[PDB]
């Protein structure tokens, strides 16, 4: 019942993202955030609730996509601007909505 607590917190974060000025130009934000929340939760999150190297690795093996230690560390820092070793839901939403196309995003679709 951890993944229900994780869902609820992301649901609340979406309530914030629905009003954040940063995304107020987005059309169909409710359906976008719902889609992003669903996708983020497909990852085995660490226990702050962020995607770390381990979760990224497990997703890569899930998707049948080969990535090296260093390609993965770079996929993360590309998405977090080098600020952090893990991808938070915020960074994940910024990636999904950004026009810059990160390797992690390309790998999703
Ligand atoms: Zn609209
Ligand atoms: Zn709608």
């Amino acid at each position: 019942l951890l993944k229900a607590r994780q869902e609820r917190r992301l649901a609340e974060i979406n309530r914030e993202f629905l009003c954040d000025q940063k995304y107020s130009d987005e059309e169909n934000l409710p359906e976008k955030l719902t889609a992003f929340k669903e996708k983020y939760m497909e990852f085995d999150l660490n226990n702050e609730g962020e995607i770390d190297l381990m979760s990224l690795k497990r997703m890569m093996e899930k998707l049948g996509v080969p990535k090296t230690h260093l390609e993965m560390k770079k996929m993360i820092s590309e998405v977090t601007g080098g600020v952090s070793d893990t991808i938070s839901y915020r960074d994940f939403v910024n990636m999904m909505l950004g026009k810059r196309s990160a390797v992690l995003k390309l790998v999703m679709m």
